[PDB]
């Protein structure tokens, strides 16, 4: 199946690129780096975790922005290649108001704005921190969504070369890729 996109009607006239650049500016950089992961405030979490699961979720420490990555995901922690996320990334949901976690049966994003599904990404452990899945998710943690933008640009061009991250959500809905959701 081709990339599927949802978007709240209030973003109908935005391009994908402008939405993601703006979301990244609100989320900011959670500072997930050596000496700066000292407690659970900026780790995020897996369901079921602690290091693997079908969801990885993180809330911003600068805003209420949050995302959930869905698929079949694995984090190496200290194991070579250290601090690598690899595996199957099917979906990214972005917005605000993260709730839940492993103990309550799953994460939910109560103010989801936009989602991207059927991403078809599957990165092997061998690529380490240069894997596409790793770069996509670490970009969302660190205030730079350029890796996600590039993957969406390629998936959209695969549907039709007239579609891109510079398409508005409106235009993607007319093309049958995107679907407006209630605001």
């Amino acid at each position: 199946m081709s990339i599927s996109i949802s978007y709240s009607t209030t973003y109908s006239g935005w391009t994908v690129a402008d939405y993601l650049a703006d979301w990244s500016a609100y989320f900011g950089d959670v500072n997930h780096r050596p000496g700066q992961v000292v407690d659970g405030s900026n780790t995020g979490g897996f369901n079921p975790g602690p290091f693997d699961g079908s969801q990885y979720a993180l809330k911003s420490t600068a805003s209420d922005a949050a995302f959930i990555a869905g698929g079949d995901l694995h984090y190496t922690l200290f194991s070579n290649p250290s601090h690598t996320l690899w595996g199957k990334l099917d979906s990214i949901a972005l917005g605000d108001t993260l709730t839940g976690g492993a103990s309550s049966g799953g994460y939910a994003l109560d103010s989801q704005e936009v989602s991207f599904s059927n991403l078809g990404l599957d990165s092997p452990i061998a690529q380490g921190r240069d894997g596409t899945v790793h770069k996509v998710v670490y970009g969302l943690m660190s205030g730079d969504s350029s890796a996600l933008q590039g993957q969406i640009d390629a998936l959209l061009k695969a549907v039709d070369p007239s579609l891109s991250i510079n398409s508005t959500f409106d235009q993607l809905a007319a093309a049958g890729v995107a679907h407006a959701t209630p605001a």
